[PDB]
């Protein structure tokens, strides 16, 4: 009765402070922010944590969106160098790592990449044992299941971002060339993130009708159209932004925007993410490739059976064995 | 082999534990607004619906269904049986026959609260209840009793739609958005409803700061007719139309979404309110509140003046004596 | 002095020239069914209603404004008078009586818009035409051929919803949600819909060619039910709650964002379709088309197989010989 | 009949390209991408064209948002270093410069980004001549009086971000300390943006409870609940953010979201932005302050009178006079 929250407000019940739709980020540079501003705009998360080694930009990076409280909804924004911070998350985005390609890249970066999971997936599922790990560093294929191992949880609840990204470049460069909305453009890049992704040029299509139907050399070098050349710009548009801005932010974190919406949701969407393809395609190792997956509030509950063609599984199992040998090529680093 | 089988691989049995489920109770005129209000504001990972009329709630639920790919609610349900409102989060109960606050038809609707809320609760123990019905400060207080439930989970959408119409009448005589007017209508959701206009206010200028005979019948500008216009507005709908269900089913979406996301946001509901302006009694009115996800954490104590507490404790006594009628 | 004149000082003259303004004719159960899902989708500056029931229509308005503070839309109006339609970007046409695809109802319906179609393009010459009223390939003509408009601003609703239905039981068969199942239906909104079985995919994997009979009798998993479901669900509705409203209202909010945010989306909506598939008169049936700020600005060329084209052309036939009847 | 796309679409109208809601940006640094993200988040431009003299980051940023088309509604996404893109916008947001304070501030950096504004605001409103001008660039309450010169629009056309940031950092504060959504909490900041800002505690309340009311002392150093520290924070706090990560990007461009959605909607909102102030509480010269303006598809079409006490007009007029004589400090070097 002295105080102003004392003299206007009468607390009946001490505040709940256990969120029950939470999300953690790790990683607070540009493509964890890019996550972030995204998942508030969309209101996907009741709560929000950022975790990072950066104290003073975390710190940073957290006040500037707390200080846009009051045009989204979200109503509790937290950081902090502790785990704790994590805790009981439905879904934890990792984000943090150095920047580079798949497949082709220096293992000195794609060892540091790995050193910073050992660091940190332990501590993530102690604090959300419940969660989805979200795997976004790269090379995404091989982290997410470095995450996988050393989390021990399901595989079903440890997921790459993988090529959600990559078919919405593609289905970006399609509707420009058809002069239509992505939305109305369907077509599906598969396996390795990157410079090594499979194209699935039979199933490009729009209101149903297949495109190698109108153009039987749709992807082929002897194509008139040179449709093959979407795909490579598909994989070549990411290395260019790179050049001309030095990093990709914006639309990886629309991606992640558009997976965090689907897990949390539970819609059971298909998108094209990375999950652990042992029995799937022909394959026998313990590796992780993208390919169509249905998504819920569990992680993965169902993946798509595509009957890949020769040409396309030949490309699939080749990318296959290649993160195989670089998973490998991490165990005989850690003797 | 079927297609499923030969198209997609089980990996895990899909749950269906809805970690943001909603039930609608009576899918009328206002079930169904609030019904299609919250599909569209993605507030809902699963839509139950529940009603007594069998055959309209299956073309209630279905018609609702087949938008399933305009909006993103996964799962819509129905059911007489309360088995399918298992678990909400939030149960809506917008059930009754068409009043207002003759006692036959007061009764009449109490005898639905007594019929539902204890499977509802039985179903959902941890649910908020959001009655909307009318009486709605009544019912809430009957809910309540039947519930057992803290006092702090069963809310009556109470004066937030009044506070609501109070702000888009005073945003038309100034030419300002709504949400730039504020204004505070508190007590009953009805014809013995309060209005502040003490705090009456555009960017933090009291309006009765500027005309000091603001709310009077002294008053030139007349601003007391917008308060008669709150309250007649719903007669004059309800006269033209039938019944009012749109701004309601808005009203209702906007305070679930604060409980839900846990926002922490003040609206005029219904609450208990013993203890308060020399309430004695056990009996909801609409005052400002803290809603958040446990419903409400919090109340705001406004130092009524001089005639405003005077005609909130004789609102206050009007239901007092017709809740004594058993 | 005011209030307002004390506290507001004017500047310029507030414009009533609303830049994304939309008129839904016929404020009934499907015109007000569009007009919420308009509103919680912020697609419009400036909605406004019209319809000859005077009372309902004013009530109908009044508790839209209401609950303006929990949407974005600044301006709601009503009028019996089409010049409060004026300089819409979009009309939708939700005005008759409830009906399919006996024709003393069917020129009950055409009476209608032969007096509202010549008032709505006066006030509104660049406007697009929703026509969602039934038959609706009949009345998107009918309306055509009286606006004088051009052909790619007429639309009718059409199978936009037919192809959402297609899709929700498609998704419940296959435990994935409606947008990741693609599928088409064109021709007729109605009983003669045309279901193309040889587009129906998810991730691409044409369905029919898991199961070579998808869509025959001939099919042990029976998926041709799933398009007599399509067809008499609504049936099934209408006779349980009486009528369809929420899904084409939705359906009908999903056509509008296409147009007015320029997307050159494909959906499967009502157009002329004098050229294609043999058809040699003027009728409207739907096809997939590419809808952008001027209406349909290009249409998607199915070569439909040696069944599907014979059913399109027969669908077209029975509304060609229901037009001529004046 | 040989293409696909031939094959597959008849053309029937020749597609338009004047979109009807459009947004130019110009200057795609952090604030101006903050902006870009959020507008887009929010579908609240049909057509968004970018600008900068930095072709390259300028193209990278632009294919960054473009890849990510599919998870928003914007269905033209445009750039280039030419003002022809900028054609027809109905609203040209202004984020080019240097980053500096206000009021004290080295005349080498306020005279850069003048020279900016000249550069650009002709070629603007040459291409764009029913636009509002959304000034952001710092000093905002001198630049946008520098626009408003130079573009020759109306004053009602050309608008400072101003204060809407400051009463969002002040309402989220508030809210901490009350324990309420900011929504719920309202309270002014006006005149400068940043370092000599306003605040009008006569107006601070919760359900229009004075909070004067319950603590007479609100705002004064007396106060023995220091709740003008909380003014004092909502200052420094920006400067805070600038030490630990760098500058300011989020808030900043959720506060233009919420202005671009009040002019767009029409929606006739009350906000503190920066308008010219002449003829207002005792002004008479010519500059730019943030007060209380009725936003809507015309700019600012009416403004509030607040009633402001001795004490905060006082710090209103001296701020009034700060700007005036820096706006005389730039006529003095433009000789
Ligand atoms: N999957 C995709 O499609 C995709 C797209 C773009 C980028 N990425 C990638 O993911 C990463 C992010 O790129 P950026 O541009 O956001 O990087 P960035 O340099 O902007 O910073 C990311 C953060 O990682 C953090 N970090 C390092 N060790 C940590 C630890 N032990 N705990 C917590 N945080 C730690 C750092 O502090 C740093 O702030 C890169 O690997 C990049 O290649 C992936
Ligand atoms: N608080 C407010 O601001 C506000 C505003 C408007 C209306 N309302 C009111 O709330 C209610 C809704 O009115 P309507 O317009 O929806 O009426 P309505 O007749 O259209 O439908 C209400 C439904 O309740 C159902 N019902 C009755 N007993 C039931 C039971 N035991 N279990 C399940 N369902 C049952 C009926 O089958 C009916 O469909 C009325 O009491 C009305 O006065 C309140
Ligand atoms: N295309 C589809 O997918 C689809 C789906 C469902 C229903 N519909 C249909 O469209 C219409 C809507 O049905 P409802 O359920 O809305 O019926 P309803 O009776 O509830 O109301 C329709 C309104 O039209 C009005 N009206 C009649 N003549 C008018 C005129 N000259 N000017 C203005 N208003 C006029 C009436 O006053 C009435 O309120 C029906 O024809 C129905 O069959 C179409
Ligand atoms: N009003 C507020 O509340 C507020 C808040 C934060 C920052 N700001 C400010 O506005 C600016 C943006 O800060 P940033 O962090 O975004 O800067 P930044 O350094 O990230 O880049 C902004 C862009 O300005 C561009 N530019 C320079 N000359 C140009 C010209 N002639 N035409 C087009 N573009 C040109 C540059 O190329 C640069 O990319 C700074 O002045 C900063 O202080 C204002
Ligand atoms: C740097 C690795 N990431 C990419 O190449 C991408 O943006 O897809
Ligand atoms: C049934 C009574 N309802 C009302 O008065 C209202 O809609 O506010
Ligand atoms: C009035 C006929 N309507 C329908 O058949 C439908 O709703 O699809
Ligand atoms: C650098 C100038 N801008 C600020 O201080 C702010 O973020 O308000």
């Amino acid at each position: 009765a002295s105080t102003v929250k004392e003299q206007l407000i009468e607390k009946l019940i001490e505040d709940d402070e256990n969120s029950q739709c939470k999300i953690t980020i790790v990683g607070t540079g540009a493509v964890g922010m890019a996550c972030a501003i995204s998942i508030l705009l969309k209101d996907l998360a009741d709560e929000l944590a950022l975790v990072d080694v950066a104290e003073d930009k975390l710190k940073g990076e957290m006040m500037d969106l707390q200080h846009g409280s009051l045009f989204f909804s979200t109503s509790k924004i937290t950081s902090g160098k502790d785990y704790s911070v994590s805790a009981n998350s439905r879904i934890v985005i990792v984000t943090a790592g150095a920047r580079q390609q798949e497949g082709e890249t220096r293992l000195a970066l794609v060892q540091r990449n790995v050193a910073i999971m050992k660091s940190i997936i332990p501590a993530i599922v102690h604090y959300s044992p419940d969660c989805k790990i979200l795997v976004v560093s790269n090379p995404v294929d091989i982290l997410t299941y470095i995450v996988w191992k050393i989390s021990g949880l399901p595989v079903t609840r440890v997921i790459g971002s993988g090529c959600n990204l990559d078919s919405a470049r593609f289905r970006y460069l399609i509707g420009e060339k058809l002069g239509v909305h992505p939305t109305s453009c369907h077509g599906w890049i598969i396996g390795e993130h990157g410079d090594s992704s499979v194209p699935l040029w039979s199933g490009v299509n729009v209101a149903g009708v297949a495109l190698k139907t109108l153009d039987p050399k749709l992807g082929t070098d002897s194509d008139k159209e040179h449709w093959k050349n979407i795909h490579k710009q598909v994989i070549q548009s990411a290395y260019e932004i790179i050049k001309l801005k030095g990093y990709t932010s914006w639309a990886i974190g629309l991606s992640v925007m558009d997976l965090v919406g689907s897990i949390l949701k539970n819609l059971r969407r298909v998108h094209p993410v990375s999950t652990m393809v042992k029995g799937l395609y022909g394959i026998k190792e313990e590796l992780f490739l993208s390919i169509p997956c249905v998504l819920g509030r569990n992680g993965v509950s169902d993946v798509v059976k595509i009957n890949l063609n020769s040409e396309e599984e030949a490309l699939f199992k080749k990318s296959a064995e290649t993160l195989w040998n670089i998973q490998k090529d991490l165990q005989f680093l850690e003797h």
